[PDB]
């Protein structure tokens, strides 16, 4: 097995994703070895997803010959599930990312959003607390919990957060459709 | 690749060790397929060590 292939696979397993803008050489090594990486990850019940438009290589749980797996009972999964509040915040972040991406052209940039901008939009849904400090602490806690899943980054000195591109594959229209159907079933009974 | 061999490899890579007293099936599958385990773990730069005195199957960084 080539050294580059093994190093790229190990790094991707360690971090969960590979981005060309950060690790271009590893991205090139892994992109040209789709069959090799697939063969390596087949015994481990894992699969590789490629987005050359966004230059992202991610690892997902391989779908076996089982009708229902819940995608969280896999032994190597350590993340916790997502509740409704986190899902709503992720949907808001995805809308903001869509807005950022639509008016985007050639060049390198990042999706940065301030907390104060997100404050009223989430206040519309959750409600309003007595003090601004309480709402700010709630937002900080939610952002920290979501950063524990690798979706955002730590807050900067100017009260901003950066949205990772993986949400695009997290909020793909298929998963959005499944979540919408589940929510419709939950509300209606 | 046999399903039992894949299950034993997954368990060994997850928990880092295999005991016959706890998982006799996986221990027997890996013990009788040492060459298969070595071939599987070679691309991962890993090797399997067996201590049949205590039925202990562990992983070492081959180099």
């Amino acid at each position: 097995t080539p050294q580059r292939v093994r190093e790229a696979v190990q790094e991707m397993l360690k971090y969960g994703l590979l981005e060309e803008s950060h690790k271009p050489n590893l991205y090139r090594s892994a992109l040209t070895n789709i069959e090799v990486v697939d063969r390596i990850l087949e015994p481990l019940d894992l699969a590789m997803g490629v987005d050359e438009v966004r230059g992202l290589v991610f690892v997902t749980v391989r779908q076996g010959e089982v009708a229902e797996q819940d995608d969280w009972s896999h032994p190597l999964v350590r993340r916790q599930r997502l509740n409704l509040e986190q899902s709503l915040l992720i949907a808001i972040l995805r809308q903001h990312f869509i807005a950022y991406e639509q008016e985007s052209g050639t060049g390198a940039s990042q999706a940065l959003v301030a907390v104060d901008e997100l404050i009223p939009q989430l206040q519309v849904y959750l409600g309003e607390l007595g003090s601004e400090a309480k709402e700010r602490n709630r937002i900080i806690t939610l952002l920290d919990q979501l950063k524990g899943h690798g979706l955002v980054s730590a807050l900067d000195a100017h009260d901003r957060v950066i949205i990772r591109p993986i949400i695009t594959h997290l909020a793909n229209p298929e998963n959005l459709q499944a979540l919408v159907v589940w929510l419709r079933e939950q509300v209606e009974g």
